[PDB]
């Protein structure tokens, strides 16, 4: 059984590749040493696929983003670049303001760069995959390029600003496109290559019967090479389609659906081409019963494996990590583990009860009431109303605030158990007295805390609720140089005791004016964490929300007036089908609630930093908030249409009217522009002025300024409108 596998993480075992990224931005390593910095990565990714697998990926070691090299590769440079003189216009196109724009890669955590066609004709400028080819093959190795389909490449990027996804965009533009390809890969003909990985996942989204008249031709003028066709992150919209494309190799995802299997064991297989089961979750952490997968691999006949999705969504090794919690370590498996697993799975092929809070999980399983506030929203307006005496046009912030590095500095100090827990919350609170007499004295009418002692907003959690472990080395790829490691969700959750109270409350304490509590979702939670499979992701989600509303009890039982839960994964953790999002919403929807299921008296504010809300708003009207904050700065107010067109929309809006990732300071008249769009047709005592999100990666010197300017629009706002 031929063993294959793909998208083996390209940091390093200490992110090396981090580094030599960093040390060449800033001018401590010059092209060359770079260069070798990232050869003895190849090697280093090389190695440990030899040692598990038959098919060794080429290709695959970006240096910043694989569809920004598909991109260079075909000639697409946008004309503000000028002429590809290299990594200087590449790392042009990937950072910088005049960069290209990132993106989530379908419903990953991992960011691509948007294409942008300029041009109806596409050429080869770069063969990189010939390169990296030819360079394996100096050194003695040979691999198969992995390379992304044309027909994903295209429905990744954008022309004149818009998606290129409808089959008429896309046809005219193929033909031009397909033609690069086939000179690309002839040429790894030629020089013997005998395989090609080309990878289509958009081949899981929900695509009409055009778009696969459209791939078929594609296919069909690359038949002659040696193509292998990979799919993955759901099943394929069109499996008899799909199994009728000329290629002799075909991968279809197992892990993440149920679809692909129950097609394929209903409507068979083709005999004139080779199945290549991918049955490694690239996705999830979990060491997997190789048993069953082996029974799987058996019944279908499939004559090849491999993992499910890429790799690369996953660390890069468990061995030094040894101070998991109990029993943990013992049930992980991550990229290098994932790759031992293929292997001993093709040597073959020739834990449930886990930490557990039955009180907990039961608790879950049993009142309705829980799901749903005491009262209506326009009741609850009432009362909050009395409650808060907020001025019309009420001014206010998302949370977070710039960090000196002495902040930054001392909250490593206390992870690392340098200083004290009162050492630590000492400093914490003067950070905090600070910054709520800089807030009140530049005029907000709602404070927060400015979570100064928060690393981010899910981590800072992880490590306060019990069922979540995380990790040490357990680092991922986001974009670029930049990684995170996500937390383990290996158990029931609940909260030991309060996780935010002493942080609230005091500063509360210091002002008459309220001080907002400040909350992290339970989807968002999950979105950014691994998590156990073998339970419904509905249950760990109101085991989650269960551990938020218990907080949200505390802060109203100290007498917070007002609580915000962050949310922003409420739509990205969403099936990429879209097809499947009813399911999805559901329980998603219930999560929310059943974390704000707070008194009719405490005003909830839900947080999301979507760019459009065309598409969900009829999910969001089913969130008991009483008030929703937006970015509305990019689309200047227009983003509030969604809203002003949804019948009966009464619950008020957090209008984002200031651009927190540019340093720049809004003008009033910019401020203004956005505020007066939003008035248009929405009641204004609807309305609140506020950031478009948190201020964690802005400098002080901007946030002061723009922040004066907030107030002094509201200010003049609330003399209009009188
Ligand atoms: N409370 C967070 C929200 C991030 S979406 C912040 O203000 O940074
Ligand atoms: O249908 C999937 C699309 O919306 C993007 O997530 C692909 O990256
Ligand atoms: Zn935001």
């Amino acid at each position: 059984t031929k063993a294959y596998a793909f998208g083996f993480p390209k940091i390093g075992e200490k992110r090396e590749f981090k580094k030599a990224l960093e040390d060449f931005w800033k001018g401590k390593i010059t092209e060359e040493q770079f260069e070798e910095e990232m050869n003895k990565l190849r090697m280093y990714m090389v190695e440990n696929y030899r040692k598990n697998v038959d098919v060794i990926p080429s290709n695959e070691l970006s240096y910043y983003d694989f569809v920004l090299d598909t991109a260079v590769m075909v000639g697409a440079v946008p004309e503000r670049f000028g002429e590809y003189r290299g990594l200087s216009t590449y790392f042009d196109m990937a950072r910088g303001g005049k960069a290209l724009e990132m993106t989530k890669f379908f419903n990953t955590n991992y960011h691509y760069l948007v294409p942008e066609i300029e041009t109806e004709e596409f050429y080869l400028l770069e063969n990189k995959p010939l390169e990296d080819y030819l360079f394996f093959k100096s050194k003695g190795i040979e691999t198969a390029p992995w390379v992304i389909g044309p027909f994903t490449f295209l429905y990744l990027s954008k022309r004149n600003g818009e998606w290129i996804r409808r089959p008429n965009q896309m046809e005219k533009l193929l033909e031009s496109l397909v033609s690069v390809y086939k000179e690309v890969f002839e040429k790894l003909v030629e020089n013997g290559c005998k395989e090609i990985l080309v990878n289509e996942p958009a081949f899981v989204c929900d695509l009409e019967k055009a778009h696969w008249d459209l791939i078929l031709n594609v296919y069909r003028e690359l038949s002659e090479f040696p193509l292998t066709v990979f799919t993955y992150y759901d099943s394929v919209s069109d499996y008899e389609a799909c199994v009728s494309l000329p290629v002799k190799r075909l991968h279809f995802d197992f892990v993440s659906n149920e679809e692909n299997l129950k097609n394929l064991e209903k409507h068979g297989f083709p005999e004139d081409k080779k199945l290549v089961a991918g049955v490694i979750n690239g996705r999830q952490p979990w060491k997997v019963d190789l048993r069953k997968v082996a029974s799987l691999v058996e019944k279908l006949g499939a004559s090849a494996i491999s993992n499910s999705c890429p790799l690369f969504h996953l660390p890069v090794t468990l061995e030094l990590e040894n101070n998991l919690p109990g029993g943990l370590k013992e049930k992980l498996a991550f990229a290098k583990e994932k790759l031992e697993e293929l292997k001993m799975l093709k040597d073959f092929l020739e834990f449930e009860d886990f930490a557990v809070d039955l009180q907990a999980v039961e608790r879950v399983r049993n009142p309705e009431d829980s799901f749903r506030r005491e009262k209506e929203y326009t009741e609850r307006d009432r009362i909050q109303r009395e409650r808060l005496n907020l001025p019309l046009f009420p001014t206010t912030t998302i949370g977070s605030f710039p960090q000196t590095p002495e902040v930054r500095k001392m909250r490593s100090k206390y992870r690392k158990g340098e200083i004290s827990k009162e050492e630590y919350e000492a400093f914490i609170k003067e950070q905090i007295k600070k910054a709520i007499e800089l807030q009140e004295e530049i005029g907000l009418d709602v404070l927060v805390h400015g979570e100064f002692e928060r690393t981010d907003m899910v981590e800072f959690f992880a490590e306060k609720l019990n069922g979540i472990a995380t990790t040490q080395n357990g680092w991922v790829l986001s974009y670029g140089s930049r990684c995170y490691r996500p937390p383990i969700i290996y158990g029931t959750v609940t909260r030991p005791e309060p996780m935010t109270l002493k942080e609230i409350t005091y500063a509360q304490s210091l002002t008459e004016k309220p001080v907002k509590g400040m909350l992290t979702g339970p989807v968002t939670i999950m979105s950014w964490s691994y998590y156990r499979e073998d339970i419904p992701e509905r249950e760990i989600a109101y085991q989650i929300a269960l551990a938020i509303n218990e907080e949200v009890k505390d802060l109203e039982e100290a007498g917070i007036k007002i609580v915000q839960i962050d949310e922003p994964a409420f739509r990205e953790k969403a099936p990429i089908k879209k097809s499947k999002w009813p399911e999805y919403f559901e329980w998603a929807i219930n999560a929310f609630n059943l974390a704000a299921n707070a008194r009719p008296e405490t005003q909830i504010h839900a947080h999301m930093c979507y760019s459009d809300f065309n598409e969900i708003i009829e999910y969001i009207h089913q969130l008991e908030f009483d008030v929703i904050s937006i970015e509305a700065s990019r689309s200047k107010g227009e983003i509030i249409s969604a809203f002003e067109n949804f019948k009966g929309w009464i619950k008020q809006i957090g209008v984002g009217v200031w651009d927190i990732h540019s340093p720049a300071v809004p003008s009033i008249n910019e401020m203004r522009e956005i505020v007066e769009r939003v008035l248009r047709v929405l009641p204004k005592e609807l309305i609140w002025i506020n950031p478009d999100c948190g201020l964690k990666t802005r400098n002080w010197d901007e946030v002061i300024p723009s922040l004066r300017n907030m107030v002094a629009l509201a200010k003049e706002m609330r003399e209009k409108f009188e």
